[PDB]
């Protein structure tokens, strides 16, 4: 038994033409045909019509918090325990799915949150995209993924290495080595301050090079990806020196940055979107904590201005929001600063396929509507290429070659 | 007073010849003469008539795991106190000594188990082989042998280098220094992922390489020999290098790491038996946790199939079986085992008991019927060299000058 | 709305003359003008006449320890809490300010002294200083600032890295971080033994120089400086070829490190005044506790010797007293020291200003009363280049525009 | 007023004869004058008329452990409480220096007790010999000197390298720092495995050559000396040319270790006292622990022999007994063994006066009878360099000018 799909258009992820009238097979979990034209229904056991759609293939999000969504300081809750943060993943994550994101790399929890929620997905337990997790960021005393930052002295016990906070590179193997233990399939580093932690700075090298090379070396042998939290340029470099997969933000990226990134071939994901989110909400007053402010008003306006001198370098990209920040749900809006600031828009929708499935080493799986790869489509009325703001409306979501939604 | 035994057919661990009738006189724990014949026996103190018999040294085996015995999710107890363990090591150490082991390398229990157990029987507080042991696995954090894994969050504490869990080579240091101070004879580390641990990998090198040097150096200072758990090839070539005494399992060991293992002079130890025991029960549903049948699946068929090429090779190999895993006392399926992969009856024979003592460091005392040497013989009717599997009915087994079974 | 100021005498910071008749016109927290002779007031909102005083910029005090003043062991009291020590500061902090420093360096503390001051002043909650903090002091074992030197063994638990006492490299790492987390402007570390602590060596080399090279790697990639206290001529040198900012005290200086600190621009602070306080206090019979008033009777003495040849030999000098060990307040006398010692009264004056704050790095915004910078402002009856001791009756302080004093 | 005696005889500490009819003149704590043949003495406050005696300078032990002595198991008290430790060590050292060693070097304790009974001493709260202490002795996990050796595993916590157990260079650094901070005048590590220990090896090389060069630079920075514990020769060399003072017992020193001490100058305290007394005491079944008698049958009577071959081969020399294993002020006895072992009389007196001067750093001031040096003298009836037994009769102690003894 298989199923036949009729799609008005397909943006399959490798041509950068719109096809018109084409007829995909499914069977299980697999794409087992594409053929031209809308081809007889009547023999198939199911069948969809999407003649007035355009198909696209899942799209992936590089970088997302289920589980968190940052609020006001008049609005945040006293305390959020670990299992308030999981029991809200599910719906981030559902949200997510639903807006047909199908697979999502989430770069950052508590610690067992993704990789909770994905272990449960991919086991049937409830409804969701393929999650590929890192676990706990990693960081140094005081980093901006300190855990126990923003708390008075006699408030917290200082971490350690295995809790994700480090000093020198053998407490980073410890580090890397506890998220392989915890069940992580990648690591995710903070390599300079942030702008969202209770922390003086929001740009300062907070790795030195031996501690990062200790990082890339570390997960090289446990088969893990590295990305790699950086706004000061500084860092940033440390980092893809050392051969890091990805640099999230990137905000103050610069020439020399840029070319190292083309020469080690590292992935640049932008994060536009949280970028223009802490620049907007730096204007109101009390919104942040006071220490924070400052750093969101200086960084998050560059973002914008760095993706565009990093495209048009040739920088690779990769489709990122920081979803977790903004509203879960609301990832479609990156495209569409992605195009505003100089990305034609089917080069926009090729960095959430074939961008991200390289990235996240499964290509030759996902990313693309292709014989072979597995059955994860998405669909939408309109034409994305002409206004891509209309992926907020996807009405259809199949993954593994199951239908969800439509 | 002496014994004289008269033995029918004689296998003496160096001659690749099978002797017939021969006269070996016992002299205390020592074997203090062999005659040609049998010699007149009427002005022995004692006397042990095998006419009917093939003698052969004392067997040994470089990797059993007195203590355990792997059982499936559905049979195993719900938990295991230490003196528990200590208690079934009593039996399994009897039945394997009673099988015709004399000398076993134990690689591997909660600590202090094998090092208890070879104390009490060494004092003569109980009967079983002559034990040198590793005491605790070293592992890295989350490695095959870290003790912790499987474990949720709040249900473990993070394991001190003492424990047997490092990072980095000074970390290392006080692991081997602790083994020794608990009172192991060798070393034994998990240079790689393994199989029957509750971890992600099956085969990731977990040990840098300056890790594993650090082991062997701080072992060369305690006179200590250094066993390595490998199953992935480049975990195995790092402790290869670094110059252990032996690889147990090489799985996936590569032609690179042979040819390493030759100019090192490196001992293999196949344990073919635990390999095929992990394929037969992947088959079984639920037998394995969840995280563990797919390693079972792929490195257990391997092993003997790694055993004809490392033979052919030229690769040193050593008698071990991994007993723990599948029950004690059936070690002798270790021969069949390696014979119909390649290896001859013979040469089988001279691997548990000559090439096993060289592995011990013993070889000056053990390991084959020679003048001089400890008096540990067994005796078994039938010939070994035309159907090794008769070995499973040894009968006679003699320790020390001291007649045991028979 | 602007206040005009009516300087009978200036002395700006930069030009070695002392400038008669001079009309400074403040607007907001900025010097907006600086005009000869007195121009009318009638038009200024506010009008400051000081036609009958020397007016001066801000004086810097590059070494205080507000929360503590040293006491015999007879007037100590039993315990000290934390509480306390914050409660002393903000009286100490202000009785400062009120006689002529409107900025300060603290550099050391329990820990969060300096840095809650400085915070509760920054935001207005109470009059002080601008204060630049390092937190607590970073020492190795038993060093100089160990805060848990002269102990008995069962009442005192080992300190760890966060808390200030290092050894080796990545701990220094730890500690520099953690004086980031903490709230710290700089760090200060005992790069030899000391006077005042409960140790045997006032002078010895306590920093390897790798750990102090990791002071300075560290707390470059934090932007934080680097104040080193050093009697010793050894460890003093070890931070001198590190690139540390400062030598506090410099006792044993010798010839090389004072040409390594001229070709390196390493700031000397000689706090001659605590120098002198020591010496006088070594004579009284149980001031100082046995152990400790050997090392104050020799190195006392030596400070105003080696400031002489400090500064004849051309090693850059900025001002610093070590007030806490005399009392707050009685920061003044370290001019009539410097002056008695070689140094000229203008020069003194400039160490103190422009010095200092090159030194914390805001000579573009403080340091001399030119226009553009802020308003950081003082005045005293008589001529402090012809009696500097006049400047013990600071009358008028004022600090970012505002007047507190006068 | 001063002090006046009448010397029958006079070993002096430098010269290599013995000198008839001499007067010393004592004046507060120091030898004032020495002139020959009896002065008249009506003129002085106090006289010692010694002409029936031989008088030698104080005499000094670079090897004891007051607060312990060896007993048998059957004797051994269950525990020692630390101030039982302390309550014996008064003792210990009051009979030693009524013996006649002014000074001793006290290489070993449970921590305190040498430095607490020295600060007792100095202070004048009770009489004893110039205690120079090294703490407690740093060792490696189960070292020689780890004092959690023996204990079943849940009957000790893991020493931390401030408790003088370590692992690694940044681990030497903070143990070498805490002995400074307990107090310590000195370093003593075992670099070998030892006898007395609970521990399998009895002369295993137990620091790296990266750990012992950290013990010498730490110990140089902070002025303090280093003694070496050492049987076999790998650990000990280590230790020669890493720089230590003193290799203690030495037992089974090679040619090369011998030509590198002479290289060094390295000084050697051999313990044959001890050594003699481990090889009688292993006869004696159950006496020592059954781990501990083979190491004693074998190390014991080997340094006698080894003394020999390092006294011809020119190595220098410096008297230490390990008293402390052997009763306290038996000291004596070590004379006579280096006697018949080679060693004529005078260089044997040599040896514990100015030889151990020199490796205390203090023979400017101690180690011989001569003018200006401190007043640190003994009598014996009897000549000592045809009889040197005679000195178990020492019957006149003088320490710092004061008569205790006589
Ligand atoms: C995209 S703006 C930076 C957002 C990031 N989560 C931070 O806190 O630095
Ligand atoms: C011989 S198959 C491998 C067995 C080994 N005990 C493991 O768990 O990897
Ligand atoms: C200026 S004299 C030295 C004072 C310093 N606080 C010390 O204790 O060494
Ligand atoms: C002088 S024999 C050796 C004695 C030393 N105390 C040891 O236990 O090794
Ligand atoms: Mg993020
Ligand atoms: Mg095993
Ligand atoms: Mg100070
Ligand atoms: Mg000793």
């Amino acid at each position: 038994s298989k199923t036949l799909i009729h799609a008005g258009k397909l943006i399959d992820g490798k041509s950068d033409q719109v096809q018109s009238r084409i007829s995909i097979v499914i069977d299980g979990n697999i794409i087992s045909d594409i053929k031209k034209g809308f081809i007889s229904s009547n023999d198939f056991e199911d069948y969809i019509d999407l003649r007035d759609h355009t198909v696209l293939p899942g799209l992936m999000d590089m970088h997302v918090h289920f589980g968190q969504e940052y609020q006001s300081k008049a609005q945040a809750p006293i305390k959020v325990e670990r299992e308030m943060q999981a029991i809200l993943a599910t719906q981030h994550a559902y949200v997510t799915f639903k807006s047909g994101f199908t697979t999502v790399r989430q770069v950052g929890d508590s610690g067992l949150v993704a990789i909770s929620l994905r272990d449960a997905i991919n086991s049937g337990k409830l409804a969701g995209p393929r999650i590929f997790a890192a676990g706990k960021t990693i960081a140094t005393t005081g980093g901006h993924a300190d855990p126990t930052n923003g708390k008075a002295v006699d408030d917290y016990d200082y971490p350690v290495p295995e809790q994700g906070v480090v000093n020198g590179p053998y407490e980073v193997y410890a580090a890397v080595r506890q998220r392989y233990k915890d069940g992580a399939d990648g690591i995710k580093i903070t390599v300079t301050g942030g702008v969202l932690s209770v922390a003086k700075s929001g740009q300062n090298p907070q790795f030195t090079q031996e501690e990062v090379d200790a990082v890339v070396s570390a997960a090289k042998d446990y088969g893990m990806w590295v990305a790699v939290h950086a706004h000061g340029a500084e860092g940033m470099k440390r980092a893809i020196k050392a051969g890091v997969d990805s640099i999230e933000h990137g905000t103050f990226m610069d020439l020399e940055a840029m070319d190292l990134m083309i020469e080690n071939g590292t992935y640049y994901v932008p994060t536009i979107s949280a970028g223009e989110f802490v620049a907007e909400k730096s204007k109101i007053d009390n919104f942040f904590p006071e220490i924070v402010r400052p750093k969101a008003a200086s960084v998050g306006p560059q973002i914008s201005d760095t993706f565009r001198k990093a495209y048009e370098k040739g920088v690779k990209i990769a489709f990122g929001t920081d979803a977790g920040v903004q509203k879960h749900g609301t990832n479609w809006k990156e495209f569409v600063y992605m195009v505003e600031n100089g990305m034609p828009a089917m080069k926009a929708i090729q960095s959430a396929t074939m961008e991200t499935a390289k990235l996240l080493r499964i290509e030759d799986k996902l990313g693309s509507i292709e014989s072979g790869k597995l059955a994860d489509l998405i669909a939408v009325k309109g034409n994305p290429i002409e206004d891509i703001s209309v992926l907020e409306n996807v009405d259809v979501v199949i993954k593994d070659g199951l239908l969800y939604e439509g």
